[PDB]
């Protein structure tokens, strides 16, 4: 799909058997999801944005189905206000910006 | 132009006679620029992100030429880690997401 930007670019995702809504975010290098129990081994990490930093659990090789398009990669889990699909996964589903 | 996301979608903007680079950010509702000298009256405002909130100076009806495309709209100036072009201006230059 082609998505205009008059509204937030929210898509439906499937991760860990759970269904969520997530913002397709070209301003995010990596994917950040609100707290969830994601199976696997994880390493602590810190990430920063507007307003400061949050502590997240770094998970590698996580399967996510983004708008029906499958991708595997690093997924950060922590206290983000919103689920964010970052460029690490946008590249796998072939997402481009167009103007 | 069509832009892949293997690298940050950074573009050159011209605002207030000054040249800057700014991130095309579909996850940002609003445009927020690193500290800069913008002529005009401005209103105090607070905006939130991953780490919390920052105080910014709000400038309305500001002209920006983003990658050679002209847009006029609100520009927030404050302690952002990176210059971000948000949806309020991306819609004006016809930016879309495509996958
Ligand atoms: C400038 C910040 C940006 C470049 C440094 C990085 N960020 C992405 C932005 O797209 C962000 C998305 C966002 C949307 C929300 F609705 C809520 C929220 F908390 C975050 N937008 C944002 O802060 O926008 C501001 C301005 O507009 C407003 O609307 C939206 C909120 C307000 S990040 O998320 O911090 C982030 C993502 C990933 C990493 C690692 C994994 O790489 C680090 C950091």
């Amino acid at each position: 799909p082609q998505i205009t930007l008059w509204k937030r670019p929210l898509v439906t995702i499937k991760i860990g058997g759970q269904l969520k809504e997530a913002l397709l975010d070209t301003g995010a290098d990596d994917t950040v999801l609100e707290e969830m129990n994601l199976p696997g081994r994880w390493k602590p990490k810190m990430i920063g944005g507007i307003g400061g930093f949050i502590k997240v659990r770094q998970y590698d090789q996580i399967l996510i189905e983004i708008c029906g398009h499958k991708a595997i990669g690093t997924v950060l889990v922590g206290p983000t206000p919103v689920n964010i699909i970052g460029r690490n996964l946008l590249t796998q589903i072939g997402c481009t910006l167009n103007f």
